[PDB]
RNA sequence: AAUUUCUACUAAGUGUAGAUCGCAUCCAGUAAAG
DNA sequence: CTTTACTGGATGCGTAAAGGACG
DNA sequence: CGTCCTTTATT
């Protein structure tokens, strides 16, 4: 009955469960006594080092195996590739030749002696201990030596780069996808820009970056791609375009740099080369691990025996005896910097400058200019081009007597004595008695002597930086730069530690670094069916509500096997699990092994069909042979034990499948079985005792005694995995993990609300103002003591029945829908995201603002402006970079948000059985809190869509339809590409053209063009109008146009509107930068201005009768004022106004704030519920489309408006 | 101002409401400084 | 442009049972 | 020769 009851069972989806695990009784004891965490804790250091060294073979491998290569008819792609003109035939001639060059590449990988063991413990056990030299590294790699199966995952990710699919992943995908096209392109720009390059230029890259092995136009032929298949390669092609240095320090110009020289002194529109991409696994100062590392470091850059320090008394004592240089000799350099080096001398930050400006004109002015624009605009050039400024120069700027070489002196001294003083309050720091009181994150007082150190110190070499003076010149007085230049380039060494110490220091004083638990097990907890539950040595328990991962020792792994009590009153259960994990490879691993093929004789009919494929679909596909293989199937696990047992299949006929897949859903469905069996507590809690066993309760804060009201939706997923009505709709999967995450705080550092003394509430509307607690509450508890974390995934409707097109279903229900409401969102600078919701004829039924997200619960309605919120965090990230404070998280702000906005999205989408209407998204950002909002709407996107792939009413009965067992699916499974269309699902992207300044009940938008041009084209445009009058009786002058009058209107349906000079706009400063124009007084202004009657009728002819283009501009600015229908202020939240010029059917004008005032508005209250409402109504329109569609047809349907159509919909349906 | 984790909270007190796909790998960008 | 963290999309696994060495 | 680590199957 609703659209939303359709989407139900529809596609299968993953998601991880995350949980506390809480160790029972003696068993942290028991795993302390057993050191296995430290043990855990170095596996995963260790692990980190020797995928390095795998990486290192890997790496190798990769290269010769690349350079081996030479690509068969790697031209003839390329001649094909280039043709302007290609057949539909030769179009896919050409896409199969892409498919058999990457087929090449993987080929030349799979086809090598070692790929075999690449990925097996022949590379921990053989291959890389006689590829290293490093004893250390070789003692490192052997101690995996029974662990190799924990590589199994790192396995899967090197797999994947020797693929040959069209995958990211893939290296024949890098270099025949992405890398040979980049070349091609490259190809195409070098022989049209050949010319340019001169015939030095070739041969200097020729002999210094190629070594001469290579001529330069060598890489840009068809037939030495090959060349760059590797990195090595890589690295010498990108250099031609980008350039690169060697090491004496000389620069060598690339082509792109000759190309952007060539396009600066011919001022031409030359393209410029791309460079190519990184190769797979090639690798390419690094920040602080320690704290006491920070301490050392710190002292030993900056202490009193520092190199630092010493060019800092050598600094000095060149500036002490600043008289003695050449005034002629030394030089400051002219900059941005150079105003606050004027304030410094003179006191003023424009005198340097004015009086620079004094002597340029005293040689350049004559007085019959007097002056011009431009010629004080050839002056502003003439100074930015000014390099430097002796010191001579700036003396003869000084007026008598001050001596700016004395001045400059006092100014370093000034700040070299203040830097002593910020040494005098660091000491303390410096000696090595100095103890570390705290966190040095936390400790902001040490930190800040030592931010107050670096910053005084930065502070005076940026300084003198000036006095290098870009220098370049002719006769320096290198007595003193000598000196300078070894002291400036050491005391730059600052930076380096000022940048990785402020890093270091301002990071999250907790942190969530954790290392992977094993229990001396390299498969460990890998899969949870009952034959394995020894093998992996994990198992689950529960007791009533509580349940527990318990865990066996690798000394005692058949503990829980023979356990057994008849009550389960005081008794645990063992969880009894049993999976057939996916048929299709289990079923032939198990019945063609060599341990059972002996056993089930299959005919030689039967090896040769499944040999020859002839039971998939395809060719070579016979039905009647692959019933026969599914007769097979069937047959031997009737006579498996291991499995005909654990599930009591009961297939269908085996003539009633159409294909192999048929049958294997089936056996997939049924091969799964959860239950539980009594097992004693006594015995159970005694191996926990002696260590035989570890027990952990599964945890979150609902499972508490003193928890009351909703769990959470995950809390709810967990319970259901075991609940008997839940039949398959969430099964619990293997791979689960379990984690130690150490404290990164303690509780004597946490801040704190001490028991009894009352905390203040943070919501004005409530009228209990505090509240008194009679216990401790602590911020960041959880992380002031070590926590084990254990992630379970489960399987969300592995085995969906309601297959169909999800994109082609919504339009089939949407044609059919008699009323179907659309929900439109949209984003303005405003507001972080509007809402209007329109019923199936457009009415305007709900229309608000999301920047503040309402809640009520227990009657108390409180209300987060996330808008505030967003803009004051953003601002106390500007201010801890510079104060030296911990980050401000706001990463984490918007998915709070976002998370309260998709919850409310998904709740007017249940309400209103309603699609969704998303604005199409701008590449650009314009302002830094616009941009913070374009993050915010793109990640306001992203978990839209995930949440609407299975999208659940916690609420609900688990097992109604919106259920926990029964979500909706009104996505599609994939978050972007590349099923990505104009519609995903419920969801509709819509472009957002004239969706905001357009009047919503006329649908009138502006489509002239009132730029003043000229006298000669304003003329036309006064003489286009059918005519223009005052009316008296309304105050009003009216402007009668025709559309068809003027050009590039066709998308305007209604030909004909009548214009008004009615209420107010608002102007923009060209140079308060805001001016609120009255436009009908204006008119009178302008025409009574020039003398011309404007109360005599079509007044048309009069207007071009003037001369004066001072009018005409004037004329032409105010017209643009009237159709100029969203006025506002930036920076000011307060006006948004939409006013429209045009009348309507009842002969009023269109006011925003007329309906902003209301609470019940039937049209928008400002231009962003303008834009959202329209943005709906573009959808509104689509589905008129789907209604005009005959069902077959509807996938074929074009949802994407055009402006002409747009138009006429929105001019048509008021 | 507590949390598997995140955001906003604290109505009678160790919690409330909503959200929450993990783990690994590869790769692009984009900001800053010399 | 080099050094480095932030965040972004893309690829794989979410397994029991055959297979084999080993003390 | 039972135990524990590796390798396998692919709608
Ligand atoms: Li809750
Ligand atoms: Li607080
Ligand atoms: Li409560």
């Amino acid at each position: 009955m609703s659209k939303l009851e359709k989407f139900t069972n529809c596609y299968s989806l993953s998601k991880t469960l995350r949980f506390k695990a809480i160790p029972v009784g003696k068993t942290q004891e028991n795993i302390d006594n057993k050191r296995l965490l430290v043990e855990d804790e170095k596996r995963a250091e260790d692990y980190k080092g020797v995928k390095k060294l795998l990486d290192r073979y890997y790496l190798s491998f990769i290269n010769d195996v690349l350079h081996s290569i030479k690509l068969k008819n790697l031209n003839n792609y390329i001649s094909l590739f280039r043709k302007k003109t290609r057949t539909e035939k030769e179009n896919k001639e050409l896409e199969n030749l892409e498919i058999n060059l990457r087929k090449e590449i993987a080929k030349a990988f799979k086809g090598n002696e070692g790929y075999k063991s690449l990925f097996k413990k022949d590379i921990i056990e053989t291959i890389l201990p006689e590829f290293l030299d490093d004893k250390d590294e070789i003692a490192l790699v052997n101690s995996f030596n029974g662990f190799t199966t924990a590589f199994t995952g790192f396995f899967d990710n090197r797999e994947n780069m020797f693929s040959e699919e069209a995958k990211s992943t893939s290296i024949a995908f890098r270099c025949i996808n992405e890398n040979l096209t980049r070349y091609i392109s490259n190809m195409d720009i070098f022989e049209k820009v050949d010319a340019i390059f001169d015939k030095h230029e070739v041969q200097e890259i020729k002999e210094k970056i190629l070594n001469s092995d290579y001529d330069v136009e060598d890489f840009f032929e068809g037939e030495f791609f090959n060349f760059v298949l590797t990195q090595e390669g890589i690295d010498v092609y990108n250099a031609i375009i980008g350039g690169f240095v060697t090491e004496s320090g000389e620069k060598i110009k690339g082509l792109n740099e000759y190309i952007n020289l060539y396009n600066q002194k011919t001022k031409q529109k030359l393209p410029k080369f791309k460079p190519l991409y990184k190769q797979v696994l090639s690798d390419r100062g690094e920040g602080y691990t320690s704290d006491e590392e920070v301490l050392e470091v710190f002292r030993n850059t900056l202490n009193k025996n520092s190199e630092i320090f010493s060019s800092i008394k050598k600094l000095e004592k060149l500036f002490k005896n600043f008289d003695e240089y050449s005034s002629a000799g030394i030089f400051v350099k002219n900059g941005p910097a150079i105003s606050t080096i004027s304030k410094d001398i003179f006191g003023e930050w424009n005198v340097i400058r004015d009086k620079w400006n004094a002597e340029y004109d005293d040689i350049h002015l004559k007085k019959k200019a007097v002056v011009t624009e431009k010629y004080e605009d050839d002056r502003r050039k003439s100074f930015k081009k000014i390099g430097s400024f002796s010191l001579e120069q700036l003396q003869e700027y000084a007026d008598a007597d001050l001596s700016v070489v004395e001045k400059l002196k006092e100014i370093i001294i000034q700040k070299v004595d203040e830097i002593y003083k910020v040494y005098g309050s660091s000491e303390k720091l410096f000696d090595a008695d100095f103890v570390l009181e705290k966190s040095l994150k936390k400790n902001d007082a040490v930190v800040a002597i030592m931010k107050d150190l670096l910053d005084s110190v930065k502070s005076f070499e940026n300084y003198i930086k000036a006095f290098f003076g870009e220098g370049k010149e002719t006769n320096r007085d290198e007595s003193f730069y000598g000196d300078f230049v070894l002291a400036y380039d050491i005391l730059l060494k600052v930076d380096h530690i000022y940048d990785a110490i402020r890093n270091y220091v301002t990071q999250k004083p907790y942190s969530k670094d954790k290392f992977k638990l094993y229990f001396q097990n390299p498969q460990f907890m890998g899969g949870w069916d009952k034959d394995k539950e020894t093998d992996y040595r994990a198992t689950i328990l529960r007791y009533g509500s509580k349940y527990y991962l318990a865990i066996m020792d690798k000394k005692y792994a058949k503990c829980l096997q023979k356990i057994d009590k008849d009550d389960v009153n005081g008794n645990y259960e063992k969880i009894n699990y049993k999976l057939l994990p996916g048929p299709n490879k289990m079923l032939p691993k198990v019945f063609f092994s060599k341990k059972w093929m002996a056993y089930y004789n299959p005919s030689e009919d039967i090896q040769k069909i499944y040999k020859n494929g002839t039971f998939k679909k395809g060719d070579m596909f016979n039905l009647n042979d692959c019933h026969k293989l599914i007769d097979f199937f069937k047959d031997s696990i009737s006579r498996y034990p291991k499995w005909s047992n654990a599930y009591d299949f009961n297939f269908s006929e085996t003539e009633k499948y159409k294909d192999i897949a048929g049958f294997y859903r089936e056996v997939e469905e049924q091969g799964y079985k959860v239950s539980f069996e009594s097992a004693s507590k006594k015995e159970v809690d005694k191996l926990v005792e002696e260590g035989k066993l570890y027990m952990f309760q599964i945890y979150n804060k609902d499972f508490s005694d003193k928890s009351h009201g909703t769990p959470n939706l995950h809390t709810m997923y967990f319970k259901l995995l075991f609940d008997e009505n839940n039949h398959g709709q969430i099964r619990l999967s293997g791979g689960a993990e379990l984690f130690m995450r150490r404290a990164s705080l303690k509780k004597e550092e946490l801040v704190v609300h001490p028991a009894n003394s009352p905390i203040a509430n943070k919501n004005p509307d409530n009228p209990k103002k505090t509240t008194t607690l009679s216990y401790d509450v602590y911020k960041d508890k959880r992380f002031s003591e070590d926590q084990y974390e254990l992630h379970i995934p489960i399987a969300i409707n592995k085995c969906p029945k309601n297959i169909f097109k999800i994109n082609t279903e919504v339009r089939v229900l949407l044609k059919h829908d008699d009323n179907p409401y659309v929900i439109g969102i949209d984003r303005g600078e405003r507001n972080l995201l509007y809402i209007v919701v329109v019923d199936g004829k457009g009415n305007i039924v709900e229309q608000y603002s999301l920047n503040e997200i309402i809640n009520n619960f227990n009657g108390i309605r409180i209300k987060t402006d996330y808008h505030s919120l967003l803009d004051k965090k953003e601002k106390e990230r500007f201010e801890a970079r510079q104060n030296w404070t911990s980050i401000e998280n706001i990463k984490e702000l918007k998915a709070g948000y976002i998370s309260q906005v998709v919850h409310k999205i998904c709740e007017l989408v249940e309400k209103y059985d309603a699609v969704i209407a998303l604005e199409d998204l701008n590449s650009g950002f314009k302002n830094s809190r616009v941009k913070v909002e374009k993050q915010v709407y793109q990640k306001f996107e992203k978990m839209l869509i995930d949440k609407l792939n299975y999208m659940v009413d916690k609420k609900s009965n688990p097992c109604a339809t919106g259920g926990a067992l029964k979500g909706y699916q009104i996505t599609n499974k994939f978050e972007s590409f590349k099923s990505m269309s104009t519609q995903n699902g419920f969801i509709f992207y819509i472009p957002a053209w004239l969706t905001s300044k357009i009047d919503p009940s006329t649908g009138f938008v502006n489509l002239l063009k009132t730029k003043y041009t000229s006298i000669a084209d304003s003329k036309k445009f006064i003489s286009s109008f059918d005519r223009i009058m005052y009316v008296p009786e309304e105050d009003l002058f009216e402007f009668a146009l025709d559309y068809k009058n003027f050009s590039r209107t066709d998308a305007d349906y209604i030909k004909k509107w009548k214009l008004y000079s009615y209420g107010n706009r608002i102007r923009i400063f060209r140079n308060f930068d805001w001016e609120e124009v009255c436009l009908t007084s204006a008119y009178k202004e302008l025409f009574n201005k020039y003398g011309i009657n404007y109360q005599q009728g079509d007044i048309r002819a009069l207007l071009c009768e003037q001369s004066d283009k001072a009018f005409y501009s004037s004329f032409m600015a105010l017209m643009s004022l009237m159709l100029q229908m969203r006025n506002s202020i930036t920076g000011r939240t307060d006006v948004d106004f939409l006013i429209s010029p045009v009348k309507n059917s009842d002969g009023i004008f269109y006011d925003s704030r007329n309906y902003e005032a209301q609470e019940n508005a039937i049209l928008p209250k400002n231009a962003d519920a303008n834009g959202a409402y329209n943005i709906a109504r573009k959808v509104l329109w689509a589905i008129g489309q789907f209604k005009k569609a005959e069902d077959e047809k509807l996938d074929k349907v074009k949802i994407a408006i055009s402006n002409k159509e747009w138009l006429e919909y929105a001019q048509t349906s008021v």
